[PDB]
């Protein structure tokens, strides 16, 4: 969550939050951002290796009771590799929103068509009046 | 306890046992024979290796808890040799009386000077009379 995301979490959102709860709205945007970014990796089969380890460890415990330590060492050898495989899955699951994607979160869960924005402290002040009359039927 | 010892346990001993308990006297002679033959090997330090095994096994149990199975295998390797050393001590402790030594047991725990014997069913019948007069003072 770099600085431009933290700033965008309030500087972009303050325009569309009439609530007293704004100071904690930045949490909701990064929370829902991670929730939507988490749609990329909900299906990593980390447990496919863990279930293999629990099997190989269960054999290891039996190789030990039989005092078969060539077999027991071979299993500790494989599991160590298997454990390193699981821990390395984290590196394939970096969660990185663009600040534009964080700004788009403001529309996704609000339904307010504002993806065109913006640095819009002044832009809305002057253009929303013109934006209105484009849809008005009557006096200007 | 070969056949000549079993025969000697009664055939030699019947001459000097006025007891009703003769049929089980052969047990006493082979029992005391082993007791006297056991004076050759009362000091084998079989436990000197067993105490080494209990140490190496105690390390082995710790090598296993640490999952150090190069060390654990090395200890199972040494103990196996150490266990074979103990079991092979039995072969250096064969217990073999001569039938003459079994016959000498009849004197050792009785105190009756008869090592010169013998096949003496008839020898005593004829010679004990002559053996007497050699120690007599008087008429023949």
């Amino acid at each position: 969550l770099p600085d431009e995301v933290l700033k965008a979490a309030v500087d972009y959102s303050v325009q569309y939050i009439p609530q007293r709860s704004l100071p904690d709205k930045a949490i909701d945007l990064v929370d829902v951002t991670a929730a939507h970014l988490a749609a990329q990796h909900p299906v990593t089969d980390v447990h496919a290796v863990e279930r293999e380890i629990e099997t190989e460890k269960d054999k290891q415990e039996k190789a030990v009771e039989a005092e078969d330590f060539e077999a027991a060492l071979n299993y500790k050898t494989r599991i160590a590799e298997l454990e390193r495989k699981i821990e390395n899955h984290t590196e394939d699951m970096k969660v990185t929103a663009s600040v534009n994607d964080v700004a788009e979160s403001v529309e996704r869960m609000t339904g307010i068509p504002v993806s065109q924005m913006g640095a819009s402290d002044i832009e809305r002040l002057k253009d929303m009046a013109h934006r209105l009359q484009d849809k008005v039927i009557g006096q200007d």
